[PDB]
């Protein structure tokens, strides 16, 4: 796997950012998490979710750079969204959220599960403090 490098363009949700990569405008969806949502009628804005999305967005807007990762599998879903682990200055946001109580990980789809375990564990260690989510 390797990391290229993109540019911030808008902090949508707690798991979804809109990035400009490779000159173009598109939004990632944040692989192998589920964070509660601020979106969607079919729920709404759910608990912790506007906790979740601002700490996505203060992540992603402080950051020096910004680098997307891709899995080994498909790089965008039905929607058009790339599917990619995303970096702020060295550290990964998906994992970030997740060792904070601030989402869960994911129903995971093969092959695109190269960081699962070590989400995993972050999960346990957020859920082991009771941590948001987990209180």
């Amino acid at each position: 796997l390797h990391k290229e490098p993109a540019t911030l363009i808008k902090a949508i949700d707690g798991d979804t950012v809109k990035l400009m990569y490779k000159g173009q405008p598109m939004t990632f969806r944040l692989l192998l998490v589920d964070s509660p949502e601020t979106k969607h009628p079919k729920k709404g804005v759910e608990k912790y979710g506007p906790e979740a999305s601002a700490f996505t967005k203060k992540m992603v807007e402080n950051a020096k750079k910004i680098e997307v990762e891709f899995d080994k599998g498909q790089r965008t879903d039905k929607y058009g969204r790339g599917l990619a682990y995303i970096y702020a200055d060295g550290k990964m946001v998906n994992e970030a959220l997740v060792r904070q109580g601030l989402a869960k990980v994911a129903y995971v789809y093969k092959p695109n599960n190269t960081h699962e375990q070590h989400l995993r564990k972050s999960e346990a260690q957020a859920k082991k403090e009771k941590l948001n989510i987990w209180s």
